[PDB]
């Protein structure tokens, strides 16, 4: 077995393997890859997403969200708090001032240490979740806009067409803006790219020990857990790394930089944050291992999940016991 300790694996594709996108993530599960839940790939050097950032200033946060802690320092819970609009250029400022910039620190460990003593008494503001693209349309590898499409997956493996579309979106992020522990909508694969700014540092739990981060988020967050039978999904639970370790929770961190890329691999569990100003983008895909993970993703109900209009039809085709009930919480 390939990677049996689940470390995330680092890729340096040359220029030729960048080209045949499906091709080079099945080559990176062949290595053991997604046994971490988490890769890193660097691009070769010949590549670009776009020639300059110069001109994004304009682009429009129509609902920034502060993100405000409960609980203890290792253990807590985020809501957000929509504000006012803001352009990607007040954004930044607001990310460089002395309320919100990265304080002094020698390295990426120390600022890690400052992360998880300090975050819960801070609010950053987030501009996740923003609809397009920053990606040159002459970019022809690994565009994160000319994917395809998780629908025409499910389509060429299963025969079935359904509605849907699928498009990436971007996240302006600050110092302290935190991404709570979560899988991806119906266990799918996400990629991730660094475009400009800071770093971002990254936990993940190995798949096939996804369900031991569950028993402890259960244990940690109880009256969630009561609430909600996957709890997760709401994606405001945060643990540290000292409290997974006290615990027994096996897991992996690394640090992308700008320029390079992250897959989540199906139900590799995540979180993390930003080190100062940033913008990534990113997107959902699918493969054709994805479809079993897709056929056994735990669903919320409640009614706090509320995901996208494509959603509907995973669930319908994949898990047809569970259509009704979760849809009532999309209701
Ligand atoms: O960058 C973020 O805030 C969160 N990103 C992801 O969870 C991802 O790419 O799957
Ligand atoms: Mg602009
Ligand atoms: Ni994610
Ligand atoms: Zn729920």
């Amino acid at each position: 077995a390939q990677n049996p300790n689940c470390n995330i694996m680092i890729f340096h594709p040359t220029k030729e393997e960048f080209n045949d996108f499906d091709k080079y993530i099945a080559y990176m599960e062949s290595q053991g890859a997604h046994r971490a839940g988490l890769a890193k790939i660097i691009p070769p050097k010949e590549w670009k997403a776009r020639e300059t950032y110069d001109n994004i200033s304009e682009i429009l946060i129509a609902t920034p969200l502060q993100q405000v802690a409960s609980g203890r320092a290792g253990v807590f819970t985020q809501y957000h708090k929509k504000k006012k609009a803001m352009t990607v250029g007040e954004y930044r400022h607001l990310a460089n001032s002395k309320k919100y910039q990265t304080p002094p620190h020698q390295n990426f460990e120390d600022l890690e240490r400052k992360y998880w003593k300090n975050r819960i008494y801070n609010s950053p503001i987030y501009g996740a979740d923003i609809s397009g693209s920053l990606f040159d349309e002459n970019t022809k590898q690994w565009n994160l806009g000319h994917l395809g499409t998780i629908q025409d997956l499910l389509e060429k493996e299963c025969g079935v067409v359904i509605e849907g579309v699928n498009t990436p979106y971007l996240y302006f992020g600050m110092w302290k803006t935190t991404f709570a522990w979560h899988t991806e909508d119906m266990d799918l694969y996400s990629i991730n790219y660094l475009h400009l700014g800071e770093p971002k540092t990254w936990y993940v739990v190995p798949p096939e020990h996804g369900q031991r981060l569950e028993r402890l988020a259960r244990e940690l967050f109880p009256g969630s857990s009561r609430g909600c039978g996957a709890f997760l999904r709401h994606k405001v639970a945060l643990i540290s790394p000292t409290v997974l370790k006290e615990n027994g929770i096996p897991f992996n961190r690394i640090t992308q930089e700008a320029g390079e890329f992250m897959v989540t691999f199906p139900y590799g569990y995540h979180a993390g944050f930003n080190h100062g100003f940033n913008c990534a983008e990113a997107i959902n895909f699918a493969t054709p291992r994805w479809i079993d993970y897709g056929k056994m993703a735990s669903q919320c109900s409640c009614g706090e999940a509320r995901v996208t209009f494509s959603m509907d039809a995973f669930v319908r085709i994949l898990q047809p016991e569970r259509y009704d009930l979760w849809k009532r919480g999309q209701d």
